[PDB]
């Protein structure tokens, strides 16, 4: 009963995954591939930022798709226009309602700036679009503690906060409480941090987890 040519169902899909908008690449094109792409004196690094913009006016996606340069619109597959720009290299999903979702940036400034570009593009085509309600919805961070994790022991010891689920992910899924951050922990020591609303939460989730990962070093 999942229809992605529906608008209410296609927007809700981007944020309703197991990992919410971490999975946003599957709607602009594997489960394991989506995570591992987000890797490529230890300090985390921002790998993606998902933002939402309300453009304000009803949009005719056939028109938008026609006049946009690098753009794709198959309304049977997914119910939005897929537009891309080259700097900040990003991707936007533009709905019939003027809602817009903007992914690909790696700074909070690139996210807001890219979003302003997509909005201006849509105006220039000929719409009463105004850039409003810019919110950052998710920030994905990555980390590499550069030493291997005894995941099988961390899964037992922190079973309250952990799962091993090969179907979803080949490593450990750490659901941290404060801050509410899911850490995807690889056996090699690389980590993918998601859920964050501000970058502070990425560093906090990392500072919290580094002493835990140390206790579980494989030697």
């Amino acid at each position: 009963k999942t229809n992605l040519a529906n608008e209410d169902e296609a927007y809700e899909a981007i944020f309703g995954g197991e990992f919410g908008s971490l999975e946003i690449g599957s709607y602009i094109g594997d489960q394991l591939e989506m995570v591992t792409e987000l890797l490529g004196g230890i300090v985390p690094t921002l790998q993606n930022i998902v933002a939402t913009v309300t453009l304000g006016c009803r949009l005719d996606l056939k028109t938008v798709a026609l006049h946009a340069r690098n753009a794709e619109y198959n309304p049977k597959r997914f119910a939005a226009v897929i537009m891309r720009i080259r700097e900040p290299k990003t991707t936007a999903l533009i709905f019939a309602s003027g809602k817009m979702v903007v992914t690909g940036a790696k700074s909070e400034d690139d996210s807001k700036l890219a979003s302003r570009k997509y909005a201006r593009i849509i105006q220039k085509i000929g719409f009463a679009a105004k850039f409003t309600d810019f919110k950052i919805q998710n920030i994905v961070g990555s980390c590499d503690v550069k030493f291997p994790i005894r995941l099988e022991g961390l899964a037992f010891s922190h079973g309250t906060f952990s799962s091993y689920e090969p179907e979803l992910f080949p490593g450990l899924i750490y659901r941290m409480v404060k801050p509410k951050i899911v850490l995807l922990i690889f056996v090699s020591g690389k980590i993918v941090l998601t859920g964050a609303k501000q970058r502070e939460e990425i560093y906090q989730a990392f500072e919290a987890i580094y002493p835990v990962l140390s206790e579980f070093r494989k030697m």
